[PDB]
DNA sequence: TATGTACAACCGAACGTTCCATAGCTATTATATACACAGCGTGCT
């Protein structure tokens, strides 16, 4: 997206991901990274420690941190303080977090600046309109007893693979399909994700994947 | 405090056979000459 809106040549800018760490060597240049990769306290490895103090060592002048209601975190918090700026920028669709370290964001970053509504937005062409919608599938008879007896923690699974919902996701993405519309399926529960897509024959991504 | 989930690190070529082109040898006739050799025929024993 950098190098695609603005004229930033390819050579000053390098990315800090595990899977390559080469750094700029241009007097002045661009960095983009991961908290994951910045944040580690304990234990860097060889080639991502060089990294690291390279960007310890020199005074950067501006950070933009994406994804801005993670930096309040137990952790993620330490590189606003590490990594020298004049200049911190955040940038968050949502910001909100269950805990109270939200309003920690005043003494890290600073104020909020500016804020957009979401309809505005919508009927000006910016974003596209979305039906929301909830359906109720009532869970069947033969599933719903064993969510009386069992525990909270496997009561989840249960109440997560009933057939009705496997029929009415089948049903809504055989419908939208015929529409011409690209799907997506979430599932924050692994083996639920796992079991549709091999019932559909579908490609799925979750987090053991190589990026 | 515990459990999920996520992330980062540790195959050639020699020889043989046939085909043009040029020049030279072979055979025949006559004659004188003379030598050596290979025959045939007649008398002797």
């Amino acid at each position: 997206q950098f190098l695609q809106w603005c004229t930033l040549q390819p050579e000053n800018c390098a990315v800090f991901t595990s899977d390559n760490k080469e750094m700029f060597q241009t007097e002045s240049g661009l960095v983009v990274s991961t908290y994951s990769m910045v944040a580690n306290t304990r234990n860097r490895s060889h080639d991502s420690q060089k990294v690291m103090d390279f960007l310890t060592g020199r005074e950067w002048g501006f950070i933009i941190l994406d994804e801005v209601h993670v930096v309040p975190a137990a952790m993620f918090r330490r590189v606003v303080s590490t990594i020298a700026a004049h200049a911190k920028l955040g940038l968050t669709a949502t910001l909100v977090r269950e805990d109270d370290k939200i309003g920690d964001l005043n003494f890290l970053i600073g104020p909020k600046l500016y804020e957009a509504n979401w309809m505005e937005l919508s009927q000006k062409g910016h974003i596209a309109n979305v039906q929301c919608a909830e359906v109720w599938c009532p869970m069947t008879a033969e599933f719903y007893q064993e969510y009386l007896r069992e525990t909270a923690r496997k009561r989840m699974l249960l109440y997560i693979m009933n057939p009705t919902k496997f029929q009415a996701c089948q049903f809504l993405i055989q419908y939208h399909e015929r529409r011409g519309d690209k799907i997506i399926v979430f599932s924050d529960n692994v083996y639920a994700l796992q079991e549709y897509a091999l019932k559909m024959g579908k490609p799925f991504i979750y987090g053991s994947t190589p990026q």
